[PDB]
């Protein structure tokens, strides 16, 4: 049942160690080497940064001609010497905190203005930011991929080499997040306008579902400024769709590419979306790259972790991470690309003592493979650093081989992996909890998110109230994912789209956050999956319309439902529970005709039901409730309690965190204290741990 | 020298606790007094909630008639009798995770339209959010403190009360930044219009400050929308001093009629600004207080501190705070108004091993008196909770009086107060480096912070490339205070407004961050500063403007430099430091006249100069850096030393955090450790080493008699 990479055919934990061969001293590669291979660590991982190896237009250098530390090839025999596997990353882009994000500067300084990617006002956003489907761009990375995936092609492990994977480019789409400005060349508009007229077939059918007024196609103009009409909402909704696509078609030309020089090794892709230590945006992020996973189960997408510290502040970004990939990736292991180790900012401090907590609840959240990132500190060579001459900090070695605190951390976690892998890596949790992913909520990366800094996104203006942002972040992600987590009950999440009803049907509850817009598809499924036997929590909106606005109400009326929308102060009853604090005034007033009312305003009226359909349960609230009170935290329990949901364990201290992992033969309990206080206690089946720190038990069963 | 509260012409710590009785079973009070008492604080902090005793219009309870914890006279006389001295807060404002802010739910059901304040379009922003001059508002507030303020002045402590001070309505201005939008009001629009033509007289002079063409006074409107020309942001900037002048004539209404009442006790305020445990918006909302702290000697602001975990991330805003407190009202001791205790929301943890190294930390840093929030859990009646029905957690004591671990940290740290008091407060810290406070670099709250919803300045629109807000957060608050503090270098804060050079020659170095506009007075005086033997750095920008974008060239004529702006790389070379990352793209290009060069672009263009003039040394950087690399800290380090300033102690771990404070008598050696590492290090005084071991997160504290 459980994914998990494989080594000389058994279960192998993936532990690799982010290694800059071209931040590094040569005569010191072989030590970086050793010493990272001496943690117990299999495999090491670097970029192959264009920019540093085509040092002119047609002059390329892997062999050190020119400066040592271009001997990309003497690294690969290295890696072959000290007997670690080798992941290689050549971009074309690489980020990495280097000068032009990996871009040559003579390839920036050469390309036409609309190789680069244009605000609505034709303007280039960025002198590093190429248009990812540029003519010019492509012909010049397919030079660069002409000279690197020969030498690629010849060491990898399908010719028996060190080669185990590579990563196609870097975070696709990461500039289009970063500065919250899409991409406006006219290649781009032209593909955009293509997908819409295969999408519509005929203008009349678009204008049927914008309500639009399209004389044809040629008045159809890429949406751009704030959202003030309904027509507006649905335009930047297929904008987002095109997105998705478009980088699909980046990433399918990029890897054709890659296939015609024989190279059958395992690709990879790595997802962004942690800033100031947690990754409640993650999310939206994954989301761009949901086309690429439903057409390419071959391309291995790992997560970048940076929790920059290990505390109950961001205890629950890492599992809701690892749980989501999980629901978008359910063929392949999670893994981390990006696994944090030291800090790339000097004045972001990371803790040895934080990162081996984090490395240890990474397990007990169900990681089954990382790339300390970074495992070596670099040097960046002649200013090729983006920002300062050091690359990162408080490593596990310094860019001189130097053993940093980090170093003895990652030995003894690498250690406790090794001994446990073959058991621990066939090992679940038992979810009888299921959480839907609505994908749509998430499609917002051009209109409103945390980095783009002027919304265009404002439902009041569409006679909306519920933000798909605010719902995933607050009720869903900081909400509802962080209570189960807190109050140690395990959840599954679920891809609602294109999603079997027999996968939904194992599961004691299925709980969707929902906003007033759900496409007929998923309405539909959950209409099925209550009148099939599954017990549904849904809140906080019966939804009314589909993904364009339109007027949709399957699950509404299948199940019964009437409400009015009425204003009324923030705080509800909710199972006997007073003062729950919801985040709206306005709220569904349910008609409790064949239903039990379970939630009332302060004025008594009933904003939530339960009821039984077909075979099955219903818990509507009318309300949205996030975590901000331990009102909240007695509601989720309660809601999980009517199904009768049991915790692994009883604990006598509610603030330590467990998951209990196992398989037929196998169980291991993590617990975990994500606290500034020394925790004494005792559990016992349905101990003192430091602050900021864990403890793992076996039982055999 | 230092400023501290006195009892018995003898330096005394003021040690207050808050406990809410309007939120404890009234059979407890006493209990919850005696074990605020037992931990050696000598005050009680309340507040005193309308919404709790004005129960229906003109119906009052202050005795237990209606709900036994209505009997605020009760809680009055028990503080007496538990020798407590009291500290009373009733509005109308309280926030205070109560219902309303403390507002009536029957007053703002009765509330006219006008009494709210309102966005651009007449909208209200808020149903508990009133604009603070409404004629209706101040009416019911007026009605309020007719009947809660014989109260307090019957029990004043000049009548043997328990009474010493009293707050003025709560954080003005927190609920206005809190909503994302500024008020536009018909009062706030009226005294603005009001404001303008005392301000400018004639169309004539508004319109050749502005460069507008406006035939009269009645063309002229209240500036709504972004920021798109000179002339808006001149709008805005008058109607940022306006609202300083608005929120002086609301606390001054306020203490006039309280005044009426016999009430001759101090009078405090209280200054918000954390928010997810840092405080670099801070320094923008004390800046709001700016006519308040100038036109009432007799009100006394105090800091409201909520770190909510102590640690590196978050380790330089207490003393930024602090120093900006001191430099705007540097006659009054520092104090912490509220100084957290416990945590308001339940998902966000404090722990008592964080906040005890927090209370010391603050001692290093200053503080001289500071109030427990919360002391005392409570429980919210008859659902007067904003957000549920406990209010607080993880307090000294929780709603039932039972000790919880913040109770052993408070009593430790308290003890160590009462028994050092006498000279710790007297000590204070060598301070060679001054840095300079700006206030118009910090009057953005209407067009630019974290918590508006609207950017309405883009200084790039202007001709400008250095915004104000950027300028005074990550290059100043993040950036030099961060740096100086890490690098274990005392530094004093001045307000440069109205300034006297007598103090600011007792300094090594006077350090300004600049943007490209600065008033003529300002530069004036940092141009006599550096003329008459002071050593001025200066950095990002030589100023040409002044704080309506009209030439000033003062300081840059009075300092003999030529400059152009170009465009470079983001890395610059300074003082030999190699690839130190700066914000801006455009620098400031000096020629080398009569001058050492010592900072190059990556064309060796010249980005930084080091002058005599007259008696005085300038170092001008014409680039911009904070503390995000080592480089960082290298060149803050590199430039200190050009004046041979020296830190206090030698110490083998870079990353300990030291404060020595000392008098005649006494040294005090604070060691902090905001990192989550076990340490062990030496040092030795920089005029035989001594070796320390400290926890994660943890202090030291070392007293040396001489
Ligand atoms: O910067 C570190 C490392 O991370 C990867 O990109 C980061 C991304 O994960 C993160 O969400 C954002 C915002 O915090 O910063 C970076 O984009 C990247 O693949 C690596 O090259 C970087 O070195
Ligand atoms: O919320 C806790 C207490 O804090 C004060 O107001 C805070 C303010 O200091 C802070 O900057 C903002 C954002 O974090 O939140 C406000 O609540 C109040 O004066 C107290 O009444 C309140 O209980
Ligand atoms: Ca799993
Ligand atoms: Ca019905
Ligand atoms: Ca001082």
């Amino acid at each position: 049942s459980e994914k998990y990479f494989v080594k000389n055919g058994q279960p192998h934990f993936l532990i690799s160690g982010e290694v800059h061969y071209f931040r590094i001293n040569p005569k010191l590669w072989r030590n970086h080497l050793q010493l990272l291979k001496q943690t117990g660590a299999d495999t090491v991982s670097t970029y192959i940064p264009w920019d540093w190896h085509e040092i002119e237009e047609d002059d390329f250098d892997f062999e050190g001609k020119t400066h040592p530390a271009r001997n990309l090839i003497r690294f690969i025999k290295l890696c072959k010497e000290e007997n670690l596997d080798l992941i290689v990353k050549p971009g074309p882009y690489i980020l990495a905190e280097y000068e032009n994000q990996g871009l040559p500067s003579w390839l920036l300084k050469k390309l036409s203005k609309n190789a680069f990617a244009l605000d609505e006002n034709g303007n280039v956003i960025s002198p590093d930011l190429v248009s990812y489907l540029s003519d010019e761009f492509l012909e010049y990375t397919f030079k660069w991929y002409d000279k690197v995936m020969p030498i690629i092609s010849k060491h990898q492990k399908e010719h028996y080499g060190p080669i185990t994977m590579m990563q196609l480019c870097n975070e696709i789409g990461v500039f289009q997040w970063l500065s919250g400005k899409s991409d406006y060349n006219p290649k781009v508009i032209n593909l955009y306008k293509e997908f819409i007229i295969q999408r519509y077939k005929t203008i009349e059918k678009l204008n049927s579902v914008y309500s639009t007024n399209y004389n044809s196609f040629d008045d159809l103009k890429a949406p751009s400024g704030k959202i003030k009409l309904r027509s507006d909402y649905c335009a930047y909704f297929d904008f987002h769709l095109f997105f998705r696509e478009y980088y699909n078609k980046y990433i399918s030309i990029l890897k054709n590419k890659i296939r015609s020089f024989g190279i059958n090794i395992k690709l990879t892709h790595n997802i962004p979306g942690w800033i100031y230590g947690n990754a409640s945006e993650l999310p939206m992020l994954i989301s761009t790259y949901s086309e690429i996973m439903k057409n390419h189960p071959d391309i291995i997408f790992g997560l970048d972790h940076i929790p920059e510290f290990v505390s109950f502040r961001n205890a629950h970004s890492d599992l809701a991470c690892n749980k989501i990939l999980e629901a978008m990736q359910p063929e392949a292991p999670v893994w981390a690309a990006e696994f944090q180790a030291g800090t790339r900012e000097h004045h972001v401090k990371a803790y040895a003592k934080d990162l081996e907590t984090f490395y240890i609840a990474s397990l007990a959240h169900g990681i089954k493979g990382f790339n300390y990132y970074m495992f070596s500190q670099g040097i960046n060579p002649e200013g090729k650093g983006f920002y300062g001459k050091t690359f990162y900090f408080q490593t596990a070695l310094d860019a001189a081989s130097n053993k940093l605190a980090l170093y003895d951390s990652i030995k003894k976690v690498n250690r406790f992996i090794r001994k446990e892998q073959k058991d621990l890596l066939r090992t679940n949790v038992n979810s009888e909890i299921c959480v839907g992913f609505y994908k749509p909520y998430f499609f917002t990366e051009l209109i409103s998110s945390q980095l783009l800094k002027e919304k265009k996104l404002n439902v009041e203006e569409l006679g909306l109230y519920i933000d798909p942002r605010f719902l995933r972040e607050e009720i869903l992600f900081n909400g509802l994912l962080r209570g189960l987590q807190t109050l140690n009950y395990n959840y599954d999440v679920v891809d609602l789209e294109n999603c079997d009803l027999k996968s939904l049907t194992a599961y004691k509850q299925l709980w969707i956050t929902s906003a007033e817009f759900m496409d007929a598809e998923t309405q539909n499924l959950l209409s099925e999956f209550v009148l099939n036997g599954g017990n549904l929590i849904l809140y906080p909106a019966v939804p009314t319309l589909d993904n364009y606005l339109n007027r949709c109400e399957i699950l509404k009326n299948n199940f019964g439902i009437e409400f009015i929308t009425k204003d009324s102060s923030h705080k509800v009853s909710a199972f006997g529970i007073e003062d729950v604090f919801t985040a709206f005034s306005k709220k569904q007033i349910y008609n409790d005709t064949n239903s039990k009312p379970i939630a009332f305003t302060q004025e008594n009226e009933i904003c939530g039901i339960r009821k039984k359909i077909g075979k099955g349960e219903l818990t509507i609230l009318g309300f949205a409730f996030g975590y901000t009170s331990d009102e909240h935290l007695e509601l989720i329990d309660k809601l999980v309690k009517l199904n009768k949901i049991k915790r692994e364990l009883f604990v006598s201290d509610k603030d330590i965190q467990f998951v209990v992992r196992e398989n037929n033969k196998s169980r291991y309990i993590f617990f975990l204290n994500y606290h500034n206080e020394r925790k004494t206690f005792n559990y016992r089946k349905s101990i003192s741990i430091a602050p900021f720190s864990y403890k793992v038990i076996k039982e055999n069963k």
